[PDB]
């Protein structure tokens, strides 16, 4: 037999465990993964009756009657296999980078067992070789709502079956132990409950900012650890490299001699364009000293090259290569460590540094082939990317390490490779739990299933060995490392393990004062008796001075010793360590202002001769309250007000550039430009609130006479600047954000003007690569200026206030605060003189209307171009059409005066504009109220704004008569091709009382317009709830000032007082007005909301006299949902585009190039071929009676078969289409339960299939189980057919809503407390003492109503109000008062 390579077997020290009678044998373990060739050499078990499950049949009496009929035993190794996604039997992936699996080398890690050599010469076997493996294909892709289901169902399947070990390599960043996900963690714990190990990888994001820069050091929660392996049940897995690497490396015959460099090894280098075997046998090296042009007249030319100094990676110290020819080139660190290095590519790779300077003979070089085993470059170090701090709620995760990083596994098709990552760490801790579950079900069978899974997570923790950074020589942090590093041997013989005061091999104290407390208490499980002697290292978070940043690693602060204790036989004993750190608080706390870590190991030795029952527990705890460190990064107008700048704040180009797109906590609204010339048709996007357009285009931070910038808006309707919503960049995960508007006369904030009607949560920005955000913009944190009621706010000074809660129990809420101007008023036009002799146009000095100041002022005139004062502007790509002024500015003198180029355009034709820091644009045109003599001698010349900048209004042609009902709605046609915003105009509304409250310009709301020469005195309009039949409690009433005319003050946009759209249904419309004498009057209306666009069937296709023609099916009519237009539509081209601009009297305006087709007496329409239109030109359209509108190609419409049958599948929730999940999967089975196979899809929706006739069911798979839960049939049937050739299949959901409820206590609470949440209907929620703050207790619960109950011992009461109605989204804080 061939030898077994052992670089991950020496150093875990896991054949102690092989030779005391332990690998795999007579066990199993489940890995849920992406896939298995379980074909593969090294997939066999040595003696199948020593085994779990015994053959084919064990499995089959094993799934029967545990409830499971999928999936089938493969071989004697592989003992179950299926593929949960798609339901399925294909569990092998993927049929240079090829056969590469990542669950194939997961398994490979944890069972063995290869008597084949790999590359190397080697049999690879993994930490448990006789052990069976059952193989769950489980893996997520965002088309769904959540992978949940299918990793619960995975999980519960894998503890039926045959239990044992479940490998996980599932996570989600920065999770925490306590509010993980609910149905995943029961299902992880029912596990552990069966005697099952559930170990799951850690993750790789390493730490906030991981992809940016190293974490400030006033930030300290840092920390991303994953879900669902932050849980207190599972075992969380750190990741530390391989000391032995296998890779194609290269050789230098000639370095042979030099036994450091191994012989000629040099790793590689290939980044990016990995292209080493392009013109890669081989020869010719080279040597090059500076990377300048011609150094020496270079010496390359098929030929390698070497180089460093920094000056430009990857271009200029890169490219400058291939110019002096060499075929390839050769860099080389200017330092001991290997880093990693548009293209620019002729062959490049990095290769060390001590072997550069060892490249010093020119010489010659080949780039071996198979695989060499040599030295890692990164040895005994924690991989970069292992994750590290605590949970989101302050836990100390992971547990412990083993080996991830560069390890040699099996990929498919009988081969082998490397793959770094914590997800291969996992599967290390995997099958070490499977020995140790042998060994104790060896040594205590007098041990129960439920207690067994938490001791082989203790007992590899405490024998773990731990880390000692190599680069700095210190003790690695737990919060990076765990318990240390996997010591399979002493978990198996020592037989002693630790825990602390929580009972756990690991302990976290929350918040520390001076004096750190804390009981540990030793186990021993043989007969035999251990007396050891015990210290403690105490540590904290090194921290870079020159830049302010920590460096990941950490520094010795002073090891205590204790002594020494001596267990007893089969029992415990416990122990009390104490610490005064008050010595070290000032330099920590210096470096450190927000508060820092404080934790480290306790080692206990054997007394006499130690090294013998080595045994450790870690610990960690914050010198600070961690429960209150700051969840946002201060705003960019703080921050800058000061000298400092934001984490991911990029000072690129002009002096305080604000450019939206920049990753900064700060406020953000609309911008939308004035035009004098035309109608402005569209809005600039958002910018930062209180920059503006400087001369070249970039947005800065303009500032008051003061010194000061402004943060204000103008809620008028003109869309510049009308709103200001919250963006962030969050240090901690949040929990309970909103928005909140008071008065700034109301300093303690206690009177709520305006309040978000919605509240919101979310994650850290911790960027750990470019798929992770930096900021998050919260749109629905805005405001524009009204009140709870709908009234507007009066212009003044308020304060905007974003008010949020960290992801700990007890935390205080954290307010922050934005000084904000409503101002929307112009600013004034009075005056200025102008001297035809010296042409100075000078204003008189600036001043506005209302709190914001004057921030610029311009004149300006039309620079006309081909025959017209402004510019028309398609953008062909996106099918857009802009249009604005051609504004050519006249430049302003220091003194504030303007000098007028008379001779570009005459003087009537130059206009003076004056804008406000809150958007509000006065523009006078200097012809209106100018003398014809003029040219004389200075004037005094009149200025008045001319209304430019005004809020748009709804065409209005309506002539109302008394038969007319009074309401009135808009009306738009829905673009087909163009992104423009389609033209609406007013229309009459007497009948089919429905809107679709979409703002698509087509019924979106219900006004009321009077006739002309009647009278309407106090106009009011409520709108009523169905249930509210007194019509008691408006649910939205119409501001005051609302008369027949101004029918947007009676425009009802199927909305509530606070902002928020109303539910699908009906409600009652009140019209209210006194008389011409004095009667009072009331028209009530039923007005029905419903969005929803329509649902379009295939129709049929026939042809006649030889052109198609198109026949679709009956529209339905009853309902809201009823077809009440129907076109059938091409488009032309003209100037080669399919859409149009046209220039009217109002302004321009956007348009699809219609031309429609008439409907034949036999429903059909006859679809002409004509020259340049083909049938995916031609459209079927329908409108509802609600304003909802889709359309389909008549190209669409075919590929249904005349034979053929569509069904479609959706769910159906009782919210408006913006509020809606639309993510989920769905298995249709043929009439025989076969899965269908080719997928045809209708109409370009993933939910819609074409299908022959037949019978079939549909299975609602995955849904997002979080966000909503289904009610209707899981499993729906069908039957297609030529009648029913179009089928609606429809999955009923409710909407779901969680909110977070802390009950705060006066003082701590007597031992034997037991507080609980008391729901209605009388069940009892428990809650636990909180771990930063002892008086709290807190839990996330449904959106409900809840009482809190505490149960006291012996004489006490509570007193307070126990009672809460609970919001979606919101924190309840309800502080209660113990008393005696
Ligand atoms: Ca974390
Ligand atoms: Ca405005
Ligand atoms: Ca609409
Ligand atoms: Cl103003």
């Amino acid at each position: 037999l061939p030898p077994v390579n052992t670089d991950i077997h020496d150093w875990v020290k896991t054949k102690g465990a092989w030779d005391k009678g332990y690998k795999g044998q007579g066990k199993v373990v489940a890995v849920i993964d992406t896939g298995i060739d379980p074909a593969h050499q090294s997939m066999r078990i040595s003696d199948v009756s020593t085994a779990k499950v015994k053959s084919k049949e064990d499995m089959l009496a094993r799934q029967k009657a545990a409830g499971i009929n999928y999936g089938s035993w493969i071989n004697d190794k592989v003992v179950f296999a299926h593929n949960y996604v798609e339901n399925s039997d294909n569990i092998k992936e993927n049929q240079d980078t090829k056969y590469e699996s990542h669950g194939m080398h997961v398994t490979g890690i944890v069972a063995g067992n290869s008597k084949e050599a790999a590359a190397t010469g080697e049999r690879f076997l993994g930490i448990a070789p006789e052990a069976q493996v059952m193989f769950m294909r489980v893996f997520a892709n965002d088309v769904m709502g959540s992978a949940e289901s299918l990793f619960i169902k995975a999980i519960e399947d894998a503890v039926a079956l045959g239990a044992d070990v479940i490998n996980l390599s599932l996570g989600t960043a920065n999770g925490a132990q306590l509010s993980g996900s609910k149905p995943l963690m029961e299902a992880i714990e029912k596990a552990k409950k069966a005697g099952v190990s559930v170990v799951v990888a850690a993750g790789n994001e390493r730490v906030y900012g991981s992809d940016h820069d190293d974490p400030l050091a006033t930030n300290p929660d840092y920390g991303l650890v994953g879900s669902p392996s932050t849980g207190r049940t599972p075992t969380s897995v750190a990741a530390i490299n391989s000391k032995w690497v296998i890779q194609r490396l290269m050789t230098v015959e000639e370095l042979e001699k030099r036994a450091d460099l191994n012989h000629g090894k040099a790793i590689y280098s290939e980044s990016v364009d990995f292209k080493n075997i392009k013109d890669s046998h081989q020869f010719a090296y080279v040597k090059e000293s500076t990377d300048a042009g011609y150094n020496a007249q270079d010496v390359k030319g098929k030929i390698a090259l070497i180089e460093r100094d920094p000056n430009k990676t990857y271009d200029e110290m890169i490219a400058l290569a291939k110019k002096h020819g060499a075929l390839g080139v050769l860099i080389f660190n200017n330092k001991p460590g290997q880093s990693n290095r548009i293209p620019s590519a002729f062959i490049s790779h990095e290769f060390g540094k001590a072997m550069s300077q060892l490249n010093g003979n020119t010489g010659s070089l080949e780039f071996d082939s198979v695989v060499s085993k040599a030295p890692s470059q990164k040895g005994n170090e924690m991989n970069h990317f292992s994750n590290w701090g605590l949970t989101s709620d302050g836990y100390l995760k992971p547990d412990i390490t083993a080996p991830g990083g560069d390890i040699y596994s099996t990929y498919n098709d009988n081969h082998y490779g490397s793959q770094t990552g914590t997800s291969m760490a996992s599967p290390q801790i995997a099958g070490a739990s499977l020995l140790v579950k042998q060994y104790l079900e060896k040594t205590q069978p007098n041990l129960p299933k439920e207690k067994i899974a938490d001791i082989v997570k203790n007992l590899l923790m405490s024998n773990a060995q731990i880390h000692v950074n190599p680069e700095t020589k210190t003790t690695t942090s737990p919060r990076q490392q765990g318990a240390g590093l996997l010591n399979i041997d002493g978990a198996v013989t020592s037989g002693l393990y630790v825990t602390g005061k929580d009972n756990y091999g690991s302990i976290s104290l929350g918040n520390i004062t001076d004096t750190m407390t804390f009981d540990v208490t030793v186990h021993n499980l043989s007969n035999k008796d251990k007396t050891l002697r015990y210290d403690t290292e105490l540590l904290t978070d090194h921290v870079d001075p020159q830049k302010g940043r920590f460096t990941l690693t950490s520094r010795s602060l002073k090891t205590y010793q204790g002594g020494e204790v001596t267990v007893p036989a089969n029992g415990k004993v416990t122990v009390r360590v104490t610490m005064d750190v008050s010595q070290f608080t000032k330099e920590l706390t210096k470096q450190m202002p927000n508060g820092y870590y404080l934790e480290g190991f306790v080692r206990f030795r054997d007394s006499q001769d130690d090294q013998l029952n080595r045994v450790n527990i870690p610990f960690v705890g914050f010198k600070g309250q961690f429960e209150n460190l700051a969840v946002a990064e201060e705003s960019i107008y703080r921050l800058k007000s000061q000298g400092k700048t934001g984490f991911y704040f990029d000072e690129s180009g002009p002096k305080d550039d604000i450019y939206v797109g920049k990753h900064f906590t700060g406020l953000v609204t609309l911008g939308s430009e004035t035009n004098v010339s035309t109608k402005t048709i569209s809005d600039n996007g958002l910018h930062t609130l209180g920059t503006f357009k400087n001369a070249d285009g970039k947005f800065i931070l303009e500032k008051n006479a003061q010194g000061n910038p402004v943060l204000a808006i103008s809620p008028n309707g003109d869309n510049n600047q009308d709103f200001a919503a919250f963006k962030g960049v969050f240090l901690r995960k949040y929990q309970g954000l909103k928005a909140s508007v008071y008065h700034a006369s109301d300093k303690e904030h206690k009177n709520p003007l305006w309040v978000s009607p919605e509240s919101f949560k979310g994650d850290k920005n911790f960027n750990s690569d470019i798929r992770f955000a930096k900021s998050t913009t919260l749109l629905g944190t805005a405001f524009s200026g009204k009140s709870l009621t709908g009234a507007e706010l009066p212009d003044g000074y308020y304060h905007y206030v974003v008010s949020y809660y960290p992801d700990v129990v007890g935390a205080k809420r954290q307010e922050m605060t934005f000084d904000m101007i409503l101002d929307r008023q112009k600013p004034v036009l009075s005056q200025a003189t102008f001297d035809p002799e010296t042409n100075r146009f000078k204003p008189e000095p600036l001043k506005d209307r209302g709190l914001a100041g004057v921030r610029k002022d311009s004149v300006f005139y039309l620079e006309r171009k081909d025959n017209k004062p402004y510019t028309v502007t398609i953008n062909d790509s996106y099918k857009y059409v802009s249009v604005e002024d051609n504004k050519t500015f006249v430049e302003r003198q220091a003194d504030g005066s303007f000098i007028l180029p008379l001779d570009k355009a005459k003087l009537g034709d130059f206009y003076y504009m004056v804008e406000d820091f809150a958007g509000n644009v006065a523009i006078a045109k200097l012809g209106d109220h100018l003398p014809q003599t003029l040219g004389k001698t200075p004037i005094k010349l009149k200025l008045t704004d001319g209304n430019y900048q005004t809020k748009e209004t709804l065409k209005d042609n309506l002539e109302m008569t008394q038969s007319d009902t009074g309401l009135v709605t808009n009306q738009a046609q829905l673009a087909v091709v163009h992104r423009n915003q389609p033209q609406s105009q007013l229309t009459k509304m007497n009948q089919d009382f429905f809107i679709s409250p979409n703002e698509d310009g087509n019924k979106d709301f219900v006004a009321f317009k009077g006739l002309e020469n009647n009278v309407y005195n106090d106009l009011t309009v409520n709108v009523y709830a169905k249930d509210d039949h007194q019509k008691q409690t408006p649910i939205w009433s119409s501001q005051a000032g609302a008369g027949a005319s101004a029918i947007e003050s009676t425009a009802w946009y199927g909305i509530t007082a606070r902002g928020s759209k109303v539910m699908p249904g009906d409600y009652q419309y009140v019209v209210t007005y006194r008389d011409e004498h004095g009667k009072e009057h009331q028209k009530q209306y039923t007005i029905s909301v419903n969005d929803k666009k329509p649902m379009i069937t295939q129709g049929r296709f026939d042809t006649i006299n030889g052109v198609d023609h198109f026949t679709p099916d009956k529209t339905k009519a009853l309902g809201s949902s009823g077809i009440v237009r129907e076109e059938v539509f091409y488009l032309a081209k003209k100037n080669g585009r399919k859409f149009d601009v046209t220039e009217g009297k109002d302004g321009i305006t956007v348009s699809d190039n219609k031309v429609y087709i008439p409907k034949n007496p036999d429903g059909s329409y006859t679809i002409s071929k004509r020259d340049g239109v083909t049938l995916s030109d031609y459209y079927y359209l329908v409108e509802d009676r609600a304003g909802n509108v889709s359309f389909a190609t008549l190209r669409d419409l075919k590929a249904v078969g005349k034979d053929k049958a569509v069904v479609n599948f959706g769910l159906d929730l009782p919210v408006p289409e913006d509020k809606q999940i639309v993510n989920f999967t769905y298995l249709v089975r043929d009439a025989d339960g076969k899965p269908i196979e080719n997928l045809e899809y209708y109409n370009n929706s993933g939910n819609s299939l074409i299908l022959p006739y037949g019978k079939y069911t549909v299975e609602l798979l995955t849904y997002d189980t979080n966000a909503a839960k289904l009610e209707s049939d899981k499993i729906v049937s069908f039957t297609l057919s030529a009648d029913n050739n179009f089928q609606q299949v429809t999955f009923k959901m409710t909407m779901l809503a969680t909110s977070q409820i802390t009950a705060h206590f006066d003082h701590l609470l007597p031992e034997g407390s037991r507080v609980s949440l008391k729901t209605a209907q009388g069940q009892l929620i428990p809650l636990e003492q909180s771990l930063y703050v002892p008086k709290a207790y807190g839990k996330t619960v449904q959106e409900g109503t809840y009482e809190v109950v505490v149960s006291l011992p012996k004489g006490y009461r509570i007193e307070g109000n126990t009672k809460v109605n609970t919001l979606p989204n919101e924190v309840h804080e309800l502080s209660l008062r113990l008393v005696k």
